[PDB]
């Protein structure tokens, strides 16, 4: 279950409006992202992963290896710096993103052709699902 590879289509989406709000985004473009849909696209070698969120108006890219720490820019998010790290618990993939905010970051749970995600930030959860296409 460590195999991340695909294109991953949305099936549910929890405490959105929640954890955007947590990160501080504009009420009036939050209202907007919540309506469109996102779609998710991993390409997974060996330690090495390139993420992709697209949608018609919001579109996110995160290029990381495994166990090395990474300066991120949210520029399309937040716009914060954070110092990213993404490593493997057990089975689990596990984001950690050092900076402004507490308990930043987000955990992908791969059983088998579902794709379980927890974004966290501060005291705010959201939790998505995704199918493999
Ligand atoms: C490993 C998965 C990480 C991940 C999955 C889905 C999303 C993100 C990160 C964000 C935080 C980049 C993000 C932002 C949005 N917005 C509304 C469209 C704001 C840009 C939607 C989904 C994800």
């Amino acid at each position: 279950t460590r195999d991340a590879n695909g294109t991953w289509e949305m099936e549910s989406n929890e405490n959105f409006e929640g954890w955007m709000k947590a990160l501080d985004i504009d009420f009036a473009l939050r209202k907007i992202a919540v309506r469109l849909t996102l779609t998710l696209v991993i390409d997974q070698d060996g330690d090495n992963f390139k993420t992709k969120c697209t949608s018609t108006f919001y579109n996110y890219d995160v290029d990381f290896t495994v166990g090395v720490e990474f300066d991120e820019y949210t520029k399309s998010l937040d716009n914060r710096h954070v110092k990213a790290l993404v490593t493997w618990e057990g089975d689990v993939l596990v984001c950690v993103q050092k900076g402004e905010k507490e308990n930043r970051g987000w955990k992908k749970w791969i059983e088998g052709d579902k794709l379980y995600l927890e974004l966290t930030c501060g005291d705010q959860v959201c939790r998505q699902v995704f199918k493999k296409k």
